[PDB]
DNA sequence: AGGTAGTCACAGCTGATTGCGCTGAGGATTAGACGTGCGATATCTATGCCA
């Protein structure tokens, strides 16, 4: 397991969405660990059932 | 007076229907570090020996 030093990594810049295309992970998510990791133009929404709708 | 076309009333053909089965998205959920008792290893040095 590769450990990267902090001179090693530089930052996470999150993408932009684009056409209404929310950008997704290699497993189809997004990371939201912290609210800059937040893509451009998106909103996060805690409203339940919101996916079916 | 004579006859066959328009029309209405009972038969076949077919899609909708009520029993049942799959998918896709929600809400619930042990193997190193830190410290310690123990067991093997170091070490400073008081004292008696002879040449």
């Amino acid at each position: 397991l590769g450990l990267f030093g902090y001179w090693q990594t530089e930052e996470y810049q999150p993408p932009v969405a684009v056409d209404g295309k929310v950008p997704r992970n290699e497993f189809g998510n997004v990371y939201l660990f912290l609210p800059s990791m937040m893509p451009i133009g998106c909103v996060q929404l805690n409203l339940p059932n919101l996916h079916r709708v």
